[PDB]
Parts: structure tokens; C-alpha cells; sequence
């Protein structure tokens, strides 16, 4: 029957005996336990050590293991992805299904797991009531079995299953057999850009519940005004045998403190001409001036439900934490409260690189602490349900959650092709209308989701309307077929450019400025998804920020996304390294492109996460004169843990500070006025900078976490007082190869065939490894890339257009090399031109001036044809043969920063050691450039003037032919780019060019200045 | 497996191996054949004898069933009802499920009727292409197997379930077995309160179509704003190997004349980032000027729809009937191509006395003749989707269609218990989808039904967002949680009243007067059932066309219903009788509730029909003088097959007649002045008729058909001349037992102890068989008993009332009786007391008074209680000794009419045999009243006055004490009722007091006379 059935390739089977969908449950037999959240003996864990073994299909299965333990199969930690044990190979795919498209059916291979568990139920929970298995999360889907006897199957890998185990099991010892098959009917619903992996991968836990149950239960919460009054409405549910004596009590708890409650027999108000829910009873409880949930201050009640008798007898407790909240939209802005929402989001997908999607408490606070210490309030579930703690966490530390059902078909032929079919309807509204049963208790869901990449059809307008019928307290978004279509209450594009249309047939993406106001459109914009931060990224991103803070309707938005889905690998001596696309042999894969975190895998931050947390600040300052303008961006709270601490230095050396408490209401002002300040005798830049400092730990954060900063130029006063004239002179050796400049123990040599710096000496230590060349390429990064292949072509990335204009081959001709003595210097004039295939792309002319001082300044004036694509950079490098262990700078860092992405960078005079000034993406790319650079030191060696700047022990050529970081060598010595000028990131998105005009290297001519000294 | 999985309790499985639905399809491989609708040699009946075995159960159905045929098995007409072969019982409930409710779980003692048929296939159909089976009807779920091997599962007993016999097969014989259950999860969304019968009771059919195939096209007309100009749009889909070769043809006739043509290759529009559909195609046809279609003008087009080759060969042709019309709600009205609808239109469930719910195409066409002639315009489906030459018959007559799906959960508690659980979306979707699916092309559907009787629950919400979504042509009506909820375009009310609301909790029932202008209301009203039809009925009809006809967004409604659900037994003598509920042993029932017709089964007409014809008149009538204003309601037709007669008589003697053409457009009037009319020399009330006559045949009506007519009461002169006295004077002879009148042959004799006429002679010849006694009850109508049991008394009901009252057992109490001599007259003066426990109910006074011309004139003054409940009726009663072939009387006729329902009776003389003076409602009651009657003609005897009569062979008493007409006997003599005052019958529902205030008998005194005399 079960493999002749083959439910797994039949949509319009979803289930076999599945319970109904509800809230979470513990059945607590004692009150205070439920008040309190203490665990339930009713509720059993078996997240244990399962039997486990693996098939090639469903039909390899022998029938000896629905009674007994197989031989052949191990002992294996659950929840857990059987991939992430090596029983077969976790797939990387984006787009394209896994699986060869052709609905319903999947391979005869399917990857079958068998788990099983022996395990003891005591006789008091047979005797009486109802004894449930609950599988929170089973990819992707199962039949089951207990004691050799077929209990049911199910679907959906990211909603609980729950089957009633009561007449199944015996007093003693039983042994569950779950089958599960890695391809199904419902892995069609399940495309998401993320490993396609399998198994029993999220709790596992028996339920005991009495006879006569609540089986249901909805908390709502309604206001006056000005949310002074609220009204928490709670309708419960029961199955069993209604009886007069039957009673329902909700008592509502702030704290310690019982604030309401309510009792009523069952029996609900007249709904038809058939009467009522005899089953169902609604308690209304008034609470005056109840303490508001947000995000900036998560206030919590406790509800606790009971069933009882009219005498005092418990049966049974359920309860949820509850947050008095409004969620609406009017007039085209999302409010909460009755204030508008900005959305400072993120996406987040469930992954963990040791356990894949299996998910721990302690990963996701991790994550939501670290959130929140960024300026985030909100997550959207991209693009599933959550494991069930990921919601009371968001709960209770306050973030905002985008609640999204497990739908997904972006590799059908057209995207809409099963969602527009009413053959599917059935299969979609169970991922849609189960997570609403399961989740609307939860007051940080405040926005349902339809799924994600599906197209627009028929199924999406039927489940948002079902949606919007069942619950009216929570706006419905979807982005498919357009992002504004009818199945939608916001506007929620994926990767819309704040400025830039991008008019695609059918489903352009507008500029989100130009898309507010299209003739008739009035709804908010919140981008789904924006700022695709894969490796190197995040260019652009205060361009989003400016224009969510002006425009009213732009509420914000979600960043893709939180975390890299890279995965750990071992190699021979069991060094772990990050494996993305490609790397278990799974193909077609689609390589670094599961890598798009502001974190790595392991949570370390990438640079771009900085630039997040700035743009994201809560506090907005302006500088008039002497005063310092705070304004705040809170809706509820006021600056009740927030000092100002500002500084004002000359190129780094502080010459005043202090600090000020912020007294700032919610969108309110304050004024502070600095002090007047002493005016520097030394020339040179005074910098301001303020720092908002939370003087106490909370929750989320501890004491003196700095939460915002800006800065700001002040006076400078220009150096007019010549260098005293040193005595010495250089003298100028020549020869028919070379240029040779000495200063008493130093040495300058140009070659006269190249026309470059090839040597410089320090009485006899060589200072050069390689010439002192211009360079107009950098090792691209995942954005120059894009979905370019070595099979496929992409001709309008910009690593093809540099490929194509011979970039990366251009060749150095000498047009002029020249040596001239001055009265106090040597003047050394070069010009070469970059040819390739007999075309000229580059012109650089230079001067180097040495003189008593033994200070080389380097003038270099660059032509870059207009018809060639813009360059990567305009610079230097060399090979230093020196290796120094810090680095000092006086200008932005301290993280790297790119002129697309420098916000967040703060002037000063910053010092790390030299492996901090490499960035260690996992796909490497040009990396750790600083930005406007006036003096860096390096071992012996100083370069002042304005400049950007990296270096490392890698050169651009190794970073550019090195797939994995783990494989990149420490080359002799040091490498040093330093860029007059250098192109931005972009970030956008991925996947088309997405560096803005304005940072491209478009001038067409370009000059720069460089003093090389020895300090 | 089939036995073992039990898919007929599970509401998940609505399905297995079943293919999509679609438009009606016929395999044309000639494009000729196609145009014109010709049978199609792909498309073959398998409407024959079957073979055919009931079971108890499907346990009990042998294995060898499968392979072979059961020698047991009866042969039998396929499509049938089994109950009609007797195979078991009918069931009629109405709202009471026939299964206990336990969903979804069926009793295991479920019927189960095993059909079979052998059968040839010629070897064409299986050496290409691809063989499906269709059956339209199956009820109420079936398992299908061919050849002993299983193909397929079914549910929803009222659209095609369609299922691939291409791999099952063989060229020559072949065998089908279908086994079919009575009951399943199905049957809980088919709680229609009809009979509850089973078995395959729509045809059953092969279908060929080639491999590469038209699989599904939907057309659509979108018009200018004057439709003078059209686009006909038509998506074709495509299933099988894509070859770029391939095109789609659509062309579009106008009878024998293309008017349009359009070719293209498959490849649709770019629909969303992953492209669009490469199998479909999207037509646009021009058409200038196109011939609307309404009920008015049913104009129709053909569509042709040819998938080719390049090279132009025909792989296969489908089509359909064009209505070029547009639906829509526009500032509140229902609009059809501009114009405001008003639907005269009746509920029509599919029902046959012979066959049950097998449908053929002579009776439909009986049916849709029968209501136009009636002045019908629409029809809703009540309360499933139809048998599909429905649709096509009022494509082609113009009939405005309700299409609804088969969802009905009325005897649910709540009634949306099911309909607002997402575990029966799916079943649910399934049975809106695939209607849609399958009837979307037809013009004569306007509205689509989400079902009926079902409550509100959230799953009519996604259904109703659903239809608008895929068809936006056609507004979406549900009546279920009040009739006006968020699943409705259209306010659509069943049995609310026009004037009196009903003020029920939740779900009240507003006068539909009230409900237009409600605060916030804006929709349109249109009654989904009102004027319950239920035995004699249709009382107040007059006052709801009134409304219709004054409110613009009160724009009609459905008249509940068209046709008695009685079924044919036969007794003793083989002779057949009219069946309701219980007479097949089936309990619960609710007896003659099934019989609710405006016809009789047979579709003989009830004398309600002759009221809506009336008042759904077409063409409406002012006199002002001379003049007769005409106004036509036709919103599209002029009057081009109409003339108007005219008549006016002097109590029934014609005076002068006459023709006028009749030249109005639509919306238009015309003005008729009447010549110049002679004054009447005699006594008596000039009356004008206007009759609106055919000339011509139509498709649906006979040349002479009269489709309007009016009266008026024109000059009466009044008789002041005094009759010539008789010579003859009467002599009274007084006995202590008896008053004795003689007057030559004749003699009047009133018994002095009961104080009432107990005989009347002529010569010799007696012609009293009872007392001329005082009347003041009526053998119950329906309306009257309403849904009142002897084990459940509803006191609420008028028989109730009158029984509680002691009206049925009030004995008359002799007062007074005296008689008198006057100078020319015998007076005999009477008082009698009616009086229940000591109480005076009713107090009669009357004068009989006897002059020398045999005249007896009766004076009758009544007094009523004002306490007691109103009076039936107040009038006298006698049985007559003669038994006359005729019956002649001048008054209102020809046909029953009450005082609520009297507007289509006319004002004449009238003359019948007497056995069309009886009304044969299967539930004998009161019947057959003629009111507004001066005179009144039987055998010797004349009655003159101004009273309502109705005469019979049938005592009140015997029709009150029998349950079935085919029981009545005709009794001695003749039974006369004479009412100077009737109460009107109601009949706005059938289960609650319906008879307005203006026609109970609450004055508390009446007065009327009589003359009595022999013509
Ligand atoms: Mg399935
Ligand atoms: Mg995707
Ligand atoms: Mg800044
Ligand atoms: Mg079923
Ligand atoms: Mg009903
Ligand atoms: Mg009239
Ligand atoms: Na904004
Ligand atoms: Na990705
Ligand atoms: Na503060
Ligand atoms: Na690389
Ligand atoms: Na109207
Ligand atoms: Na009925
Ligand atoms: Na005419
Ligand atoms: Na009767």
C-alpha cells in the first residue's frame, strides 16, 4: 500500500492522519508552571541518539526494519541533515530544482532515510488520554510508522507534524520507523537559493494531552486611540466530551502580577442560522493602560489559558507570552502603534556550517544579540517557517518578524506555473493557512508572507484574501510577479535601485522613489530583499538609507542576507575550511553564490556589517557652528541609556573632548553646544567626532556599547611654512641602463628599458621585490563577476568587459624615460602606454622628484581611453621586501572601506596588525582597501598624500586565481596597492553591473600625488 | 489498497488519477464539423444498458467483480439513480444530514452499486492518441477499473470526473467496473435539500484526442463604451510535444459568414523573470458592430478553434457558442451590456418523476419553454453545477444563468463548521475551480455561486478572491452568513420580505427595502430564493415585483422553485401516484417539503405560474381617459412580435374590441387612444382588457402566444330600477321542530333546533345533502402548517393557532331563531354562538329572506373575538345533492386565485367543467377559490353578491384529513364553500406565519349578502 500509493508524487496528497495545525503546546497539569514557561512533564524530548540508515530509493527499504533494528545502520545524533553526517552530498543549487522538472514526479533515486528509535512510554500516559508524536521538521517528507503499524505520513519541511501515537503504543518498550525521502511533490513548493539537504532536522518530542483538550487558542489585542485602553480578546478551542461543568479560565499576568482574568462555560455567540460553536468559548479582558510591545521596548504579559471544572479542578494549562500590540496600515504607511515603522531588516536564512539547518538555542541568540547590537529591529523568515524558539526570542529581545510560508518555485517555466494552477492550491494553502495556526499568537510576527520567487497566480490572491479573513490584525506580503500586485499590502521589491529603473517586460524593477508615486499606487514600499552583501559588498547602501529617511512611504527594507551558507570541510590533517557551490562534488551547483552574509558561517563579521550598523543608527546629528543637533529616530523610548561622547583631534592627535547625557523624547531634539575650543598652532584638519555610548548592559548588549557616530571636518589650517632647506644634495649616476639616484647611503634605480622604479636600497638591503608599476585592474570581486561562467559568458559583467578590453593583458610600452638635475633634486619624467591588440588604453606620465630630504615625490597623471570600460583602479604597486608585523594609517578605518562603502569609516590615526588589513573572503577578491589615506607607515616606510590604499601578503594576481581563501599562500614579502583612485563595489545586486555612475572611473583623465620617504 | 485506504473518508482525497477540467470538448478532425456543432466521431456514448449489482457495503463486493460479471447482476439504463430501479430507498431530508454527522467518517453500512459494462474500441483509437473516459455525473463517489486493473477515484457528484483508459485498453472488447458509494466525505458539502439518491445519473462518454492537443481555451469579449466595437480574445492551451511547426487557428462566425480570423505559433507573452508560457497562445479577434447576446436577443457567434501544422494540416478542432455580452456592477446596479438587469427568474434544481436526477434533453427544453412563455428570464442552478446541455440550451434560448457550485453544509452546527476550517479548503476549492473550469465559455452564465446554505467561513472568502481573480467578467454571489458578507457582490437574500424585516441574531433577513440603504451599503439586491412556492402559494407575489419595479438596485430575484421534487409510486391497481418524503420508508424526512413548485413534476402548471407570469410582464399599462400608455421593460428589443388587443365588456357581455400594433422601444412608450365606445343602455360595471399578443412563432413560443395582460374597471352604472313584483307570495308553516317556506314546487326548511336551513326542494327533489351552516376554517394550507409536527408543536403556526383556538371543534350554539311574515316576503332572522371552553369565538346573525320570486336573500353579520386568532375564513357551507358538468360564474378567473394572489385573474364570465375547479396539490388542502364573484352558476342554482367560492367533490374536512391527492374520493353531491371574506395564503416562506397584515380576517365585524336563487 505505501509504496504502491507513492504519496511522495502526488501534490494532492499532503498528509495521511496529520492532527490539526495550532499554537505551541505543553499541556502544563499545574497552573503556575504554565505562568511561569517551566518545562511540562507532558512534554517529552527525543532529540536523542536515533538509529539511522541510508537507501538509494523507497523500494531498497527491506520490510525486516518496520519491526527490527538493521545491522547495517548506525547510531546517529537527531535532530540532524543526514548530509552533514556524509551519507550523500548537500546540493548547492539557486534557481534551478535539484531534480529534473517534471510535476509531480521525482528521480527513482530518491535518497531514502530510515531512522528509527527504541524507546520506553510509562503505562499512566496510556491509561489515560491522548499521547501525540510531534516532528517539528522533517525534510522533506515521511511516512511512519510505530511497532511495525502504519500511523501516517507528511509534508513540508518547515511546519511540525504531529500524528496520535495513543493505540499505537504499548506500556514499555516501543520503536518508532520514520521513512524519509529526500525528493518529493513537495520539494516543487520548495526551491528556495539555499543547500538542498534531508532528514530529521528539527525537534522531535512526544505530547501527552487529556481527553478532553484545548485543542486551540487565539489571543488578540485591540485599542482605543491612544492605546491607553486595550481589549485582549482570547477565543479557545476544545475536543473531548463537552459537559455543563466544563470552564475556561484566561488570567492575564504582567510579571508577578495578575492584571485580568476571565471564566466561562463553552459555548460561543450566535454565528448563523444554525447557532453557535458549542465547542468555543471568547474571553474578553479589559486592560487599562497596558504596557506596549515593541521592538525598541518588547513588553510582555503572560496568558494563561485553563480548562477546568465549575468547581476548581484543573484539567489541563496552555499558555503564550503576549505583546500589546497594533499592527496597521493607513494612509500608505505601515504603523505600528500608531507610528510609522522603519524597517532596518535582515534576511535570514536557518544555517549552521558544522550542522547545516539543524538550529540551537544558542546560534540564534547569538544571532539576534548581534542583530540588534547592529541596529537591526527586524528579520524577515526567509523563505520558511522558523524553528518554533526562533519567534519567542524575537518576542522577548524585540525584533519585528516577517513570518513567511515554506513556498518556493522560482525554477518553473514561467515562475507562476504551479502557484496560477488550482491543482496545487490544496498543497500551497497547507504551508500558508498551518503557519498562521501555528505562529498568530506571536506578537514580534507582525507581517505575514505568502512564500517567495513564485510568480503571481490565482493560489496567491485565494491564500491572501483566507489570510487577511483569519486574521485582519497582520498586513500580507508577496513580491512575486512584480512585487506590487494584488496579493500584496506593501510594495516589496527584491534588489529595486534607489534611483535607477530596471523597466524588465512583465515585472520591471522601478525605482523605489519613482515606484511610491506610479499613477494610483498609495501603498508603503518595505524592500524584501536589497543590498546583496556577497563577499565584498555592500556599495551603495547609504544611498537606501537617505532615501528611506526622506521619503515617509519608504519604510525600510530587508538586507540579503544575515549569514554565509558556507560549510565546513576538513582537509588531510583535519584543517577545517569554508566549501560553498561545487565543493561535495554536487552538480549543477551554483558555487559562492550561497555566500551573501554580513557575517561568515561562524558569525565573524564581514566589514560590510559596520556599514549596516552605521546607516541604521537610531540617533541623526547635524553640526551649526557650535551645535550638535541629536535628533532621535525612536518611536517609543526615550535616550534613557545614552551618553554623547564627542572628540576633537588635528590628524588624529586629540586635543579636547567630553561627554553629555542625551535627554531625547522619541523623533525629538536635543541641542548641545561645545565648548569653545582652543585653535591648534600646527596646521592641519580638526575632526570632530560624537559617539553615542549606552552606559548600561541590557539584554541584548553590554555596558558601553557604542550604538551611532558621526563626523564632521572643522577648521583647517593649511601648512604655508616652507621645509627648511636641507643641506644635502642627490647626484645623478646614468648609464645606458639605468638611472641611479644617491643619497650618501640611499639608493633610487630606474630602469631605463621599463621606465620603472626596479630598486631601491638602504645601504645594501633591497627594499623592492618587484618594480613600482601602475596598475589599472583589481582581482574582481563576486559583484565585477556576477553569473559570468568559463561554459557561459557574461558579456556585460564588468570582469568580461575588462577581460575583453585586455585589461588584464595589457602590456607596458615606454614612450619617454628621462633624468634631469635640479639645484636641490633629481627630476626623473616617464610616460608609458597600456596597448593591447594595437590599441592604446591607458596613458600614465609621471614625475619622481628626490631630494636632500631623501623624500621621492611621485606625480602621476593617467589618460584613460573613453571607449574602453571604466578601470578597476588607478594606482601603484609593488612587492616590498619587507614583512612588518603593524600597519599605522592616518585616514578612514578602522575596517576596510571602498568609496562606495566608507560611511561607516571614521578619520583617524588607526594601527592593526598586518592580518587585519586582509579581509578573508571565503571566495577572494581584491580586499582591505582603506580610503582617503593622507600618511601610511609600514616597517621603514612612509607615503603621504591622498590616497586608498591595501596590502597584504597576496598579490591581486593570486587573489584572482585562488577559488578558496584556505588556499591562498603568504607570498615573499608585501604587496602594496596604493590608488590615487579606485572604483566602487556596488552590491545592488549580484548578478548585473551595480556600481553607481558616480563611482565609476568615467573622468577620462586622473592625477595623484605621492611622497615616498623612509620613517 | 482500495479497501484498505479508505479514500471515501477522507476529505484530502476528492481524487486519484483524475484529469484536469476543462471547456467541453468534442475532438472535431474536421474544422466544418466543428463550426457547425455537428456529433464528432472522437466523442462516443456509452449511455446503454450496463450491468448492475448492489452491495450493503463495499466490504461485501466480491474480488472476482473485477474480472468478471456477476451472473446476479441485474441489466440495467445507465445514466440512472438506483433508487428509481428499486434497488433501496430515496431519502428526502431537507436540512437534517442522512448520514450522522461525524465527518468524515460515512456509516459502514454504505450502499454500494456495482456497475459494469462490455464494450468495443475501434483499433484507430488506440494506435495514436489518447482515449479518456468522461462521467459527467456519478454520485456520490466511485473507484473506476478497466480490464481488472485500476485506473482511478472520484468526487463531487455533480461535475465530470475524467480519467485516461489510453495504457488500459484493448482494441475490440473491453470491461468496465465502476463501483460506486452512496455516501462519502463528499456528502457532507452536499446537504441540498432535495432526495438523497446515488448511482451514475449523467452520461458517460469516451473521448479521443491526439497526442498533441488543445487541453484547455478560454474566450473573453471586452467592448468599447457604446459596444459598437469588440475584441474576442482567446487563450489556447496546448498539451504534448511543442514543434515549432505548430499553430493555433482561431476563427469566428456569424452563421454561415466568417467574420474573423486570427493564426499564430505557440509562445505566450513574457509573463514574469522566468519567461511565459511556451504552450499557450493568446488570440485577439476585431469585431466591429457585433451582435449582442442577452436573454432578450440570445445572438451567438461561433468560435472555431484549430490547432495545425504550418503546412496548414488539422491535427484536431474544438469550439464553442459566442454571447457577445458584457457583465457588471456599475454605481451599485447589476448591468448587462449597459443596461440595469431585472431578473425574473426562478431556482431550478434538476429532477425528474419517472428518472430522479437523470436529466434529458426533452425536458429541458419542456423547462426553459415553459419558463419563457411565463416571462422567466433566469435561472439559478440550484445548488450544483448542471448537467452541460443546460448551459448550451440557455446559451441558445437566452436564459441568464446562476452557475453554482456543489458545496451545501446546511445541516452543520454552526453551519460554517466545515467552511471555516482550512482542512476542507481543498474539497471545497475543488468544487468552485472546476466549475469555473468547465463553464467559464458560456454566455448565458452571468453570476458565478460559491454554493448555498453553508454559513460564512473563510474558505468562501479565498473561493470568492479566487473566481475574481482567474474571471473577471463575472460577479461572484453567496448567500450563506447573512447574504451580504465580504464573499458577495451581490446582496442576495433568501425569503426576505419587502416590507417586514426579521430581525434574527447574526444573521438577520432586512426587508429588502431597508437592506438597499443600509449605512454603507451599496450593492445591488437580488433575491437568491424568495416566493416559496410550496402548495398553494405565492400569496404577496404582487408586493415583491411592486419593489422590483419601483428601486433600481432592487433588481429581482429567484423564485423558489421551478418543479415539485415528487417522485411516481404505484399502489395495488399499478396505477401511479405522487410521492413526497416518507413515503419510500425513508426516516427522518420532511415529507412534502420536497414539493415546492411554481409546476407539478410533470410539469403541469400550478395556478402560481399564471401570478408570475403576470407580474413579470414585460410591457407595462396606464389608462388616463382615452389613452392606454404602454411602457416596454425590454432593455435591448423593440417590440416587433406584438400586437395589442383590447376588449371592453359590460359584466362579461363584449361591447366593443380591437388591434393595435405595438411599436416601442426598448425602455419606450407608446400612447393608444381608444375610439370613441357606445354607453351601455343596461345596468353594470364596463370592464377594459388588453391582451399583448405574439403574431408570430418564436424558438420558444407559438404564434398567439399572450405574454401581457391588464384590466380596468371603465364607467358603472349602478341599477336603480325596481324588478316588477311577483304576484306569488310565500307561505310559512310552523312547527315546533321546523320553519317550512313554499312557494309552489319549491321549499325551504329551517330545523328550529339548530337555527340553520337544513333543506331546499324543488318539487320533490332534495337538494341538500348537509345544513347550510357558517364557515369560518379551511382545511390547512402548507403555509398554514408550516413546519409543525403532532410530536413537535410549532404554536407559532396559523393551524396551531386555529386549533388551540378550538376553531376545528367550535359548535355552534343556537341564540335565536325566529321567523316573521311580511307584506310580500317570508324573513327568517338567526344567531348562532361558535364557542370553545366557555368561550365566544365567533357570534353569527344572519336574515334569510323569501319573497314571491323564489329568491333567497341572506344577510350575514359577523362578529369575531378580537382575541381569538384571526378567522381562515368567514363565509357558508353546504353539500349540495346535484353533481353538474359546469361550472359558470362571473368574477375573477379562469383560474384559482386567492386575495393575495389574485392580480393575474381577470374580471368575466368564466365557465369550466368542475373538475378544473379543483386544484390537485399532491398535499391536499383548501383549494381551487375564485374570488371578487357577483355571480355564480351550478346546475339549477344562482348565486348573486360579491363573495369568493370555490366547489368540489372534496368536503374541507376530507382534504384537511388526507395526506396524498391520489387518497381524496369524490364524495355525494357537491361540496360549496361561499366567503364573503377569505384570508390570503402567504407564502414569502413556508415555515413561519407569511400572510400579511392587509390579508387577515383582524376586523372583528364583517358583513356581506348573498342572493340565492334558480337560473
Ligand atoms: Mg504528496
Ligand atoms: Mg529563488
Ligand atoms: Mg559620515
Ligand atoms: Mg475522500
Ligand atoms: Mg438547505
Ligand atoms: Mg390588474
Ligand atoms: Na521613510
Ligand atoms: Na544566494
Ligand atoms: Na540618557
Ligand atoms: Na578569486
Ligand atoms: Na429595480
Ligand atoms: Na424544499
Ligand atoms: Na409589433
Ligand atoms: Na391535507
Amino acid at each position: 500500500v505505501v509504496l504502491q500509493r507513492r504519496d511522495w508524487e502526488n501534490p494532492g496528497v499532503t498528509q495521511l492522519n496529520r492532527l490539526a495545525a495550532h499554537p505551541p503546546f505543553a499541556s502544563w497539569r499545574n497552573s503556575e508552571e504554565a505562568r511561569t514557561d517551566r518545562p511540562s512533564q507532558q512534554l517529552r524530548s527525543l532529540n536523542g541518539e536515533w538509529r539511522f540508515a541510508w537507501f538509494p530509493a523507497p523500494e531498497a527499504v527491506p520490510e525486516s526494519w518496520l519491526e527490527c533494528d538493521l545491522p547495517e545502520a548506525d547510531t546517529v545524533v537527531v535532530p540532524s541533515n543526514w548530509q552533514m553526517h556524509g551519507y550523500d552530498a548537500p546540493i548547492y543549487t539557486n534557481v534551478t530544482y535539484p531534480i529534473t522538472v517534471n510535476p509531480p514526479f521525482v528521480p527513482t533515486e530518491n535518497p531514502t532515510g530510515c531512522y528509527s528509535l527504541t524507546f520506553n512510554v510509562d503505562e499512566s500516559w496510556l491509561q489515560e488520554g491522548q499521547t501525540r508524536i510531534i516532528f517539528d521538521g522533517v525534510n522533506s517528507a515521511f511516512h511512519l510508522w510505530c511497532n511495525g503499524r502504519w500511523v501516517g505520513y507528511g509534508q513540508d519541511s518547515r511546519l511540525p507534524s504531529e500524528f496520535d501515537l495513543s493505540a499505537f503504543l504499548r506500556a514499555g518498550e516501543n520503536r518508532l520507523a520514520v521513512m524519509v525521502l529526500r525528493w518529493s511533490d513537495g520539494s516543487y513548493l520548495e526551491d528556495q537559493d539555499m543547500w538542498r539537504m534531508s532528514g530529521i532536522f528539527r525537534d522531535v518530542s512526544l505530547l501527552h494531552k487529556p481527553t478532553t483538550q484545548i485543542s486551540d487558542f487565539h489571543v488578540a489585542t485591540r485599542f482605543n486611540d491612544d492605546f491607553s485602553r486595550a481589549v485582549l480578546e482570547a477565543e479557545v478551542q476544545m475536543c473531548g466530551e463537552l459537559r455543563d461543568y466544563l470552564r475556561v479560565t484566561v488570567s492575564l499576568w504582567q510579571g508577578e502580577t495578575q492584571v485580568a482574568s476571565g471564566t466561562a462555560p463553552f459555548g460561543g455567540e450566535i454565528i448563523d442560522e444554525r447557532g453557535g460553536y458549542a465547542d468555543r468559548v471568547t474571553l474578553r479582558l479589559n486592560v487599562e493602560n497596558p504596557k506596549l510591545w515593541s521592538a525598541e521596548i518588547p513588553n510582555l504579559y503572560r496568558a494563561v489559558v485553563e480548562l477546568h471544572t465549575a468547581d476548581g479542578t484543573l484539567i489541563e494549562a496552555e499558555a503564550c507570552d503576549v505583546g500589546f500590540r497594533e499592527v496597521r496600515i493607513e494612509n500608505g504607511l505601515l504603523l505600528l502603534n500608531g507610528k510609522p515603522l522603519l524597517i532596518r531588516g535582515v534576511n535570514r536564512h536557518e544555517h549552521h556550517p558544522l550542522h547545516g539547518q539543524v538550529m540551537d538555542e544558542q546560534t540564534m541568540v547569538q544571532d539576534i544579540l548581534l542583530m540588534k547590537q547592529n541596529n537591526f529591529n527586524a528579520v524577515r523568515c526567509s523563505h520558511y517557517p522558523n524553528h518554533p524558539l526562533w519567534y519567542t526570542l524575537c518576542d522577548r529581545y524585540g525584533l519585528y518578524v516577517v513570518d513567511e510560508a515554506n513556498i518556493e518555485t522560482h525554477g518553473m517555466v514561467p515562475m507562476n506555473r504551479l502557484t496560477d494552477d488550482p491543482r496545487w492550491l490544496p498543497a500551497m494553502s497547507e504551508r500558508v493557512t498551518r503557519m498562521v495556526q501555528r505562529d498568530r499568537n506571536h506578537p514580534s510576527v507582525i507581517i505575514w508572507s505568502l512564500g517567495n520567487e513564485s510568480g503571481h497566480g490565482a493560489n496567491h490572491d485565494a491564500l491572501y484574501r483566507w489570510i487577511k479573513s483569519v486574521d485582519p490584525s497582520r498586513p500580507v506580503q508577496y513580491e512575486g510577479g512584480g512585487a506590487d500586485t494584488t496579493a500584496t499590502d506593501i510594495i516589496c521589491p527584491m534588489y529595486a535601485r534607489v534611483d535607477e529603473d530596471q523597466p524588465f517586460p512583465a515585472v520591471p524593477k522601478w525605482s523605489i522613489k519613482k515606484w511610491l508615486s506610479l499613477p494610483g499606487e498609495t501603498r508603503p514600499l518595505i524592500l524584501c530583499e536589497y543590498a546583496h552583501a556577497m563577499g565584498n559588498s555592500l556599495g551603495g547602501f547609504a544611498k537606501y538609507w537617505q532615501a528611506f529617511r526622506q521619503y515617509p512611504r519608504l519604510q525600510g527594507g530587508f538586507v540579503w542576507d544575515w549569514v554565509d551558507q558556507s560549510l565546513i570541510k576538513y582537509d588531510e590533517n583535519g584543517n577545517p575550511w569554508s566549501a560553498y557551490g561545487g565543493d561535495f562534488g554536487d552538480t549543477p551547483n551554483d558555487r559562492q553564490f550561497c555566500m551573501n552574509g554580513l557575517v561568515f558561517a561562524d558569525r565573524t563579521p564581514h566589514p560590510a556589517l559596520t556599514e549596516a550598523k552605521h546607516q541604521q543608527q537610531f540617533f541623526q546629528f547635524r553640526l551649526s557652528g557650535q551645535t550638535i543637533e541629536v535628533t532621535s529616530e525612536y518611536l517609543f523610548r526615550h535616550s534613557d541609556n545614552e551618553l554623547l561622547h564627542w572628540m576633537v583631534a588635528l590628524d588624529g592627535k586629540p586635543l579636547a573632548s567630553g561627554e553629555v547625557p542625551l535627554d531625547v523624547a522619541p523623533q525629538g531634539k536635543q541641542l548641545i553646544e561645545l565648548p569653545e575650543l582652543p585653535q591648534p598652532e600646527s596646521a592641519g584638519q580638526l575632526w570632530l567626532t560624537v559617539r553615542v555610548v549606552q552606559p548600561n548592559a541590557t539584554a541584548w548588549s553590554e555596558a558601553g556599547h557604542i550604538s551611532a557616530w558621526q563626523q564632521w571636518r572643522l577648521a583647517e589650517n593649511l601648512s604655508v611654512t616652507l621645509p627648511a632647506a636641507s643641506h644635502a644634495i642627490p647626484h645623478l649616476t646614468t648609464s645606458e641602463m639605468d638611472f641611479c639616484i644617491e643619497l650618501g647611503n640611499k639608493r633610487w634605480q630606474f630602469n631605463r628599458q621599463s621606465g620603472f622604479l626596479s630598486q631601491m636600497w638602504i645601504g645594501d638591503k633591497k627594499q623592492l621585490l618587484t618594480p613600482l608599476r601602475d596598475q589599472f585592474t583589481r582581482a574582481p570581486l563576486d559583484n565585477d563577476i556576477g553569473v559570468t561562467e568559463a561554459t557561459r559568458i557574461d558579456p556585460n559583467a564588468w570582469v568580461e568587459r575588462w577581460k575583453a578590453a585586455g585589461h588584464y593583458q595589457a602590456e607596458a610600452a615606454l614612450l619617454q624615460c628621462t633624468a634631469d638635475t635640479l639645484a636641490d633634486a633629481v627630476l626623473i619624467t616617464t610616460a608609458h602606454a597600456w596597448q593591447h591588440q594595437g590599441k592604446t588604453l591607458f596613458i600614465s606620465r609621471k614625475t619622481y622628484r628626490i631630494d636632500g630630504s631623501g623624500q621621492m615625490a611621485i606625480t602621476v597623471d593617467v589618460e584613460v581611453a573613453s571607449d574602453t570600460p571604466h578601470p578597476a583602479r588607478i594606482g601603484l604597486n609593488c612587492q616590498l621586501a619587507q614583512v612588518a608585523e603593524r600597519v599605522n594609517w592616518l585616514g578612514l578605518g578602522p575596517q576596510e572601506n571602498y568609496p562606495d562603502r566608507l560611511t561607516a569609516a571614521c578619520f583617524d590615526r588607526w594601527d592593526l596588525p598586518l592580518s587585519d588589513m586582509y579581509t578573508p573572503y571565503v571566495f577572494p577578491s581584491e580586499n582591505g582597501l582603506r580610503c582617503g589615506t593622507r600618511e601610511l607607515n609600514y616597517g621603514p616606510h612612509q607615503w603621504r598624500g591622498d590616497f586608498q590604499f591595501n596590502i597584504s601578503r597576496y598579490s591581486q594576481q593570486q587573489l584572482m586565481e585562488t577559488s578558496h581563501r584556505h588556499l591562498l599562500h603568504a607570498e615573499e614579502g608585501t604587496w602594496l596597492n596604493i590608488d590615487g583612485f579606485h572604483m566602487g563595489i556596488g552590491g545592488d545586486d549580484s548578478w548585473s553591473p551595480s556600481v553607481s555612475a558616480e563611482f565609476q572611473l568615467s573622468a577620462g583623465r586622473y592625477h595623484y600625488q605621492l611622497v615616498w620617504c623612509q620613517k
